[PDB]
């Protein structure tokens, strides 16, 4: 796990302008366009960002370029800020990623305003920082996101950011999945010649009653039909969305 994978889990991929949970126009991998309720303002910002007339639609490659630019802008925002830089410098790699995640989401200025939480992080008062961060407007607005980021600060581990992997055993694909109701993964063995996407998704839901939504998408963000054979699915990478989280899956061969 690293900052790039972490943010992709949090943000997913959308190639057309959409409204985020706060009602604001967004595209790509969490690229906020504007807080104004004007779709034409969103498109104008997008066209500047991409360098062409997009009409509200971009390619995966354009989304990824924008994402890399936004991660770089977040890190630069930290390093140039007198309140964020010494906190960042003091933190281990995992907690640094949590701070970058915050800055990516809410901007340099918003995060620099968390004076007390920043002091607590600087002083390695992790439980206190976690308690204090949860009292914020940020947490109130996007609590599932903020819980994951707070867990990362509290523990200095990737406990909130799991992974989905595929390994062949006895000639069959075994898919290990982070489910929302348990910390340790569960493994699913599938029959490629007869099981479908929909079969797999139904097994996930049978396993964890805390799953409210599950779906599979192509690497370009296009929904994969339930009838699709697992053999066909495993010919390429895919995304497995479980509740609010988007996991990238890389099958071997």
């Amino acid at each position: 796990m690293n900052i790039f994978e972490m943010l992709r889990i949090d943000e997913g991929l959308r190639l057309k302008i959409y409204k985020n949970t706060e009602g604001y126009y967004t595209i790509g991998i969490g690229h906020l366009l504007t807080k104004s309720p004007s779709l034409n303002a969103a498109k104008s910002e997008l066209d500047k960002a991409i360098g062409r007339n997009t009409n509200g639609v971009i390619t995966k490659d354009e989304a990824e370029k924008l994402f890399n630019q936004d991660v770089d802008a977040a890190v630069r925002g930290i390093l140039r800020n007198a309140k964020l830089k010494p906190v960042y410098d003091s933190l281990d790699a995992v907690r640094r990623a949590a701070l970058i995640n915050m800055v990516f989401q809410m901007g340099e200025t918003g995060v620099a305003g968390f004076t007390n939480s920043l002091r607590m992080l600087q002083q390695k008062r992790w439980d206190e920082a976690a308690v204090n961060l949860a009292k914020s407007r940020w947490y109130n607005q996007t609590p599932n996101r903020a819980k994951r980021v707070i867990t990362t600060f509290r523990t200095g581990t990737w406990d909130a950011y799991g992974s989905v992997t595929v390994v062949y055993q006895n000639g069959l694909p075994v898919i290990s999945v982070r489910l929302p109701s348990r910390r340790e993964r569960c493994q699913f063995t599938l029959k490629p010649i007869s099981d479908s996407v929909g079969v797999f998704l139904r097994q996930l839901q049978e396993e964890d009653r805390g799953i409210d939504r599950v779906a599979i998408y192509s690497p370009d963000g296009v929904r994969v039909a339930a009838s699709t054979g697992i053999d066909l699915l495993l010919l390429d990478d895919f995304k497995l969305v479980i509740n609010d989280l988007t996991y990238h899956v890389r099958p071997p061969k």
